[PDB]
This record gives structure tokens, C-alpha cells and sequence, in this order.
């Protein structure tokens, strides 16, 4: 938790000198992520680590000051391509970099000179302070970024070449969740074609991870839809990644029951059918296949051994 | 672009230390001609080059201060004969020089002791600052100078001996354009006799250059008139300059169609005819001559070789 801010270590450390017994307490306290709990009088000039950050924020000229807060939304550990910052700001790129350069000097946002591209990012402490001091706004802004992206690229209108897009796959999903807009979340994550492109360069793991987050966000009834989709994924992992991304629209019409995943497939098939494509219907599914919960291909080359983590968290 | 103001070079140079990647950007930026974009904190006492000039302008006594702005209109690279400044000012010559002498001391307008004549002129940076700080006025003033010239010499009333006149050929054409007065522009540039005098000491190239500028300024329909005139020029270059400036009024009645150039010629011819001059009409033009787009005589002495610029811009 300390993340090497020796100020936190001395701050925890002294704090412990008084109460050797309450050892776990502060552990869970930093697990809490609030630094208001930790305080010590010290040679250092501030009660606490939260105390230091507040002093840094004030100096910025009023025009700059508002912008930092937008900067609040960004993940603890994402080096975002400059563009997305351009989009949220809606301000031209040559200009946008320079304000950020001023920040980096303020040492409030670390630089990343990777090639022409720049990824700026924060310390875990810097991020935590932000939520500590900007939390009420953040839910509100979470809806601001999305609308701006809507004023530009649509998710289907997204492209492989654009630098920002992967952030957009990987995390756009993320913003809508904070937004708390579930219908919009349906407008994005549900879209099977979005799944197609995401599985094209992302792979079929990120979507599953998103789905677990997804389940709380929307509705229990949909959760079943998510359950149907996860069931649709079980068949995806084994051969889906290879390359010849077999026309899923055709391999999809294999699920049972109906749910929302199957309903989508039949209609798509009907649409395909009049045009052509010679899809063959399958009539025995309910009579066949005892489905496995999951399948993995780690290697194009034959497997020789595998082992569980002792924790069981990984293999 | 820098023009050797080491302040600009250091200013660009430091500016680049931070962002080695955005190299072209500032190139086009200075191509823009605005210096508000370039800024660096520096040992030097000003954010930017625009910043320095503003400091110089303020000192001048209020009576002088208004005058400088008039000085704004002058080309980046023209050494104007003092007189034209007298005309715009409408203030007597012995007096006019001295205020300018005070400027030269203010180092805001370089001196030119060429003979009795004086041509004052500016640095490219000095000129750029002016438009940067006086642009709204400039369109307005552009109409002020012309009216004053009207209170004095008419373009036909212009003479070869007068010192100012060549500036008047070369650039009077220029002022009317800013003026945005197109009917007045017709009152000047169209006048064939004005073309005659201009081609008498200027040569037949400046007018062509003016015409390209001319086309945007007026009307598309006239543009055709300009197209007809340029076509009338195609025949001008080859033999027109020599000396015996053959009575154009007679050699003019050769164009085809009609346009505005031919219409002028027939009437002129009719006017000449009653008096005399024994002009011979030509009845076969539409039946004869496949006109070349352009003709050049560079030398009275036989040509031996010629070559295109690799860029193709010149020969």
C-alpha cells in the first residue's frame, strides 16, 4: 500500500510506535484507501500524506485548475494515449500536450517518452488522493467523457489504426459503468459486433473480466443474458482465437433455451439467409452435447504439463 | 522565418527542447505569422517576441502614437519614397521627415540614406507585429490612403518624373485590394491607358502578377474579362516591350469573341476613325491563328539555350 512514499512508511511506522497491538487495523485502513485516518506529528511539516497533496494542488492558475479534476477519472495504472485527453477536453492536440507538460513539471503527472506517443500516468497515492478529494464529481464526469466520444467516433465507427482505440476497448467499457447508465451500457457491451472487434485484437479474456463487473451494474434479469453469453463464450475459447474467425453468426446458432443471445442469432441468420450464405440449420442441440464450463488453448504447440496455483487463483 | 532575431531562435530552440517530436508544427506556426503560439520562460525578460514589441510601442508621445499605425500598412519589403508618407499624412515634407527620424531612433523603422532620397522600411518581424496588433484598423485605413491620393494626383494625372509614382504603379494597385472596393479597382486597374503607362516603365510582368491577385478581389464574371485581358497579353510579351510601342489601339482589334477587352477596342477605334489615323479593319480573325498561351523575349540577342527549374517554378 505504501508504494514507497517514505512519508507513508514513517507515517505508519511512528503511528505504530504508540500502538503495537493495533497492527492489522492500519492494514485494512490503507486497504480502505483513505488517508484521513493516518496522522502523526513529525519533523515533516504535515499531519498526513493527504495533507501534502492538498498543498500542491492549490498553486495552479484557475484556468488550469479545473482541468486537473477531469484528470481524476484516469485509472491508477493506465498510460493513456494523449488523444483521449484531447477528446475529453475537446481542445486541439498541439495545445493539449503543453498543459500536461506544465503538470509534469508540477510533478503531478509522470511523463512517458515512448516514441512519438506519450502516455501520462500517476502514482497510486496520487490517484487515491484524487478520489479522496474529487469523488462526488467523478460519477458526474464519468458521463461527460462518453458524450464527447459520442460527438466523435461511434463504437462501430472505431478503427484499428487509431492510437486511442485500444484504451477505448479496454476501458471505454469502464467509463459507462461509473456513468451508471445501464441502457447505454446495453448500447455498447451487448453489441455482438463490438465483441467481434474486441476479440479480434484484445482476445476473449478481457470481455469475460468486464462481464463480471457488468453483472452488478445492470439488472439481475439481464444477468441471465450475461449467463447465456458466458455460456456462448465457453465454446469461444478453444478454437475462436486461431485466425479463420469462423463466421460466428453461423456457429452461434448452437446454444439452447433461447435467452437474449440465441434470440439475436436467429434473426441475424434470417437476415443473412435471404441474401445467401447457405447457412445450415441444426435440429438436434437439445438432444446433444454435455457442455464443459470452460476451454483454454494456451499453445498452438502440444501441451506437456499444467498445474494449479496453491491458492487456486491461477494455472 | 526567424529572420535572425536570435530571440526567436532561442525562443523556438528552447521550445523544441521539450517536444522534439512536434518539429513541423512550429514551422507551420511561423508560416501562420502569429507569435502568440511561441512562448518560453527564459533568462530574457519576456514570454515572447510579440511581448518585446509591445513594450517598445508604448513610449511614444500620444501625438506620435497614432501615426505609427498608419505606418502599419507598408509592405514587408518596400523602401517607400518619403512623399507617399507625406500624402497619407497630408503633412508638409520638412516636418514629416523629422517624426520619422524620431522613429528611426526609436529603432522602429530603419533608415535608408540613398542619395537625397530616403526609403524607410521594416524588419519582417516588425511588420508581422503590426498586423498582429493593428489588423482591424488596416482594412479600414487601406481606404484612407486612396482617398488622399484622389485629393491629389489622379492615376492618369500621374507623371514619370515624380519620385513617388513607381510605388504608386507598383503598389497603388495593392491598396485598393485591401480597401475591398472593387468598383474603384475597376476604376484603376482596368484602365487600358494605365496599363500603357505601367507597361512603359514597369514592363508587362507586374500587371500579370497583379491580375492573379485581381481575380479573387472582384467578380467571377469579370474574371472572364481578366481572362480576355490575359489573352490580350499573350500577344503583348513578344514584341510589345521593344520601343516603337505600336499603337496598341490598332493592334488590339485582333482578339476574338468580344468580352470586355474587345468591346473597349472597337469603340476606341471608332473614336480614332472620324479624326483620322487610317486604321485598317481585319475581317478573318475567327478563321485564323491558333494562339499560343504565352510568348517571351528575354534578349534582343539570339537565344542559345534555356532550361526549366527542377521545381518547374522558373526558367
Amino acid at each position: 500500500e505504501c508504494k514507497g512514499s517514505p512519508l507513508v512508511v514513517s507515517l505508519i511506522g511512528a503511528l505504530l510506535r504508540d500502538f503495537p497491538n493495533r497492527w492489522e487495523y492500519y492494514l485494512k485502513q490503507l486497504q480502505n484507501k483513505q488517508f484521513k485516518r493516518i496522522r502523526k506529528s513529525s519533523s515533516y511539516d504535515y499531519e498526513a500524506l493527504d495533507e501534502a497533496m492538498s498543498i500542491s494542488v492549490e498553486m495552479l492558475r484557475e484556468d488550469i485548475k479545473d482541468y486537473y479534476t477531469d484528470l481524476s477519472i484516469l485509472q491508477k495504472d493506465v498510460k493513456v494515449p494523449t488523444k483521449v485527453l484531447c477528446i475529453l477536453w475537446d481542445m486541439e492536440t498541439e495545445e493539449v500536450e503543453d498543459i500536461l507538460q506544465e503538470f509534469v513539471n508540477k510533478s503531478l503527472l509522470f511523463c512517458d517518452r515512448n516514441g512519438k506517443s506519450f502516455r501520462y500516468y500517476l502514482h497510486d497515492l496520487q490517484v487515491d488522493f484524487l478520489t479522496e478529494k474529487n469523488c462526488s464529481q467523478l460519477q458526474d464526469l464519468h458521463k461527460k467523457i462518453i458524450t464527447q466520444f459520442q460527438r466523435y467516433h461511434q463504437p462501430h465507427t472505431l478503427s484499428p489504426d487509431q492510437e486511442d482505440c485500444m484504451y477505448w476497448y479496454n476501458f471505454l467499457a469502464y467509463h459507462m459503468a461509473s456513468a451508471k447508465m445501464h441502457k447505454e451500457l446495453c448500447a455498447l457491451m451487448f453489441s455482438l459486433d463490438w465483441i467481434k472487434a474486441k476479440t479480434e485484437l484484445v482476445g476473449p479474456a478481457h470481455l469475460i473480466h468486464e462481464f463480471v463487473e457488468y453483472r452488478h451494474i445492470l439488472d439481475e434479469k439481464d444477468c441471465a443474458v450475461s449467463e447465456n453469453f458466458q455460456e456462448f463464450l465457453s465454446l469461444n475459447g478453444h478454437l475462436l482465437g486461431r485466425q479463420p474467425f469462423p463466421n460466428i453468426v453461423q456457429l452461434g446458432l448452437c446454444e439452447p433455451e433461447t435467452s437474449e443471445v440465441y434470440q439475436q442469432a436467429k434473426l441475424q441468420a434470417k437476415q443473412e439467409v435471404d441474401n445467401g450464405m447457405l447457412y445450415l440449420e441444426w435440429i438436434n442441440k437439445k438432444n446433444i452435447t454435455n457442455l464443459s464450463r470452460l476451454v483454454v488453448r494456451p499453445h498452438t504447440d502440444a501441451v506437456y504439463h499444467a498445474c494449479f496455483s496453491e491458492d487456486g487463483q491461477r494455472i
